[PDB]
């Protein structure tokens, strides 16, 4: 029995392969999280089948609870893994058996350079300067749910104005290019954008210290086995090397 | 109640300081016994802290055996671990780790103003003695680590037997009195390098790791404390703890 892998279009954890063959199956799919789970697969040896969750979501749940994308089809018991770059948050972990981090990240701000902002407690204390996050996202939880009066001032802002939230992340990356729009994003995929467009930049520091993992129904015998092998891919220098792989661009001066 | 094995190491778990005899869990202080304090109360469970006999975090012998306190918690002797046990993959294949409280990363604990850049810079040369805690986390990962750099690395201070040192605070004085540096997890290179303006963390860091709770395997306790540590750490709590015990004098 082969294992259901479910994931999501992410650059540069999940990306479709180009080539002039026709693929099929696994071999259409790229990036940091598919090394990731071929490496998993060679060292727990099992074999797999990556499917695209059809709702294109990651996993948030509404007013009665109930769970949408990644997270839903892990408790439904339709996906054996979720191999994308899926926050570890308290809610998500009381649903679902997440794996250790196989990375780090923290929330930070996505803008533009040249600016005298500093930090989120410059965005909060003014009005010009719009911001927002991805709906439904770790992030925008993380503000709606967070007691720091700074970023109580900021949820406010944002559950305001419906637009302040976009869609994805490539919304909010063209919103910060046409608009005087500052993203809140986490900040692995700050890192990856502000190498390659070099009209934004990181704002600030890390406002709170999170990390990826890999999601697991409650109660699957593959979480353990996955957190031991993403130790040992740590501690043999490996996902330091695969990310450096994939986060390498042209730099920016 | 529930049974806490714990060990003496400054920050995370200290003898409070007072005049009068102290009792039970009043001796300790420290960022595990806030730790402790904030899960028991959240989880609402008692608990009485007893620092393990041997004073050891846990490695294994020839034999297999383990010892410290995961022997503590595969015995079935206590059912928490707070301490800054380090999370690595053999002590995980032994025991049931919680999700990380605490982020760190080896480094290198070195005097000032000395040339030495990087861990690299210590391999190629020879002058400039370098080591570990014996048996601790860093140790082991020097003794099994594949990296050409860590390979050498390793054959130098298995070598000389004076390069690992018995625990962090002979270490500090060997990089305070002889032309030694230190692999050092980062956390309490901040730590004494607030107190002690002669010490730097030479380099950046050479991993990247976490802390975590220790249950003994299959214990239902580890999720409900993974859970209550990511609701301390989405409430900004861990934040606080630490900037709390992570004092000094200061170093400009
Ligand atoms: O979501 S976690 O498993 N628990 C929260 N933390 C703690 C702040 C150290 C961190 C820090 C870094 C991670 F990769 C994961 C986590
Ligand atoms: O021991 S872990 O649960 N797995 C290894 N990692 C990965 C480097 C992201 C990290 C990074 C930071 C932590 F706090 C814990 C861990
Ligand atoms: C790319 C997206 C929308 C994902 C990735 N991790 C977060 C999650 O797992 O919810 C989201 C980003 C964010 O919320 O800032
Ligand atoms: C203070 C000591 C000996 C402990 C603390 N954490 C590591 C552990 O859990 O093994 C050790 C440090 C190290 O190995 O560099
Ligand atoms: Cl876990
Ligand atoms: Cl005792
Ligand atoms: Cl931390
Ligand atoms: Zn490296
Ligand atoms: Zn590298
Ligand atoms: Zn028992
Ligand atoms: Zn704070």
């Amino acid at each position: 029995r082969s294992l259901i892998v479910t994931t999501l279009l992410e650059e540069p954890f999940v990306m479709f392969r180009k080539s002039d063959r026709t693929l099929y199956g696994n071999d259409r799919f790229e990036g940091y999280c598919i090394d990731l789970l071929k490496e998993l697969a060679h060292i727990l040896g099992f074999s797999y089948e990556i499917r695209l969750v059809e709702d294109g979501k990651y996993g948030a749940q509404d007013d009665k609870g109930q769970w949408n994308g990644m997270v839903k089809e892990l408790i439904d018991h339709k996906a054996d893994l979720a191999v994308a770059p899926l926050t570890i948050t308290a809610v998500r972990e009381k649903a679902i058996d997440f794996s250790k981090p196989f990375m780090t990240l923290g929330v930070s701000i996505l803008y533009r350079k040249g600016t005298p902002i500093d930090s989120a407690d410059d965005l909060a204390k003014q009005t010009k300067i719009e911001y927002g996050a991805v709906k439904d996202g770790a992030t925008m939880t993380f503000f709606k749910k967070s007691k720091i009066s700074t970023f109580e001032k900021m949820w406010a802002f944002m559950s305001s104005k419906p637009s302040a939230l976009v869609k994805n992340n490539e919304e909010g990356i063209q919103r910060t290019l046409t608009a005087d729009y500052a993203l809140l994003m986490e900040s692995t995929t700050i890192e990856y954008i502000t190498q390659r467009n070099c009209n934004l930049t990181q704002i600030g520091g890390l406002i709170d210290s999170k990390g990826y993992g890999i999601g697991t129904p409650m109660g699957s015998p593959y979480r353990d086995k996955i957190t031991i092998a993403i130790l040992q891919l740590q501690e043999e220098d490996k996902l330091h090397i695969m990310k450096e792989k994939w986060w390498r661009g042209s730099g920016c001066p």
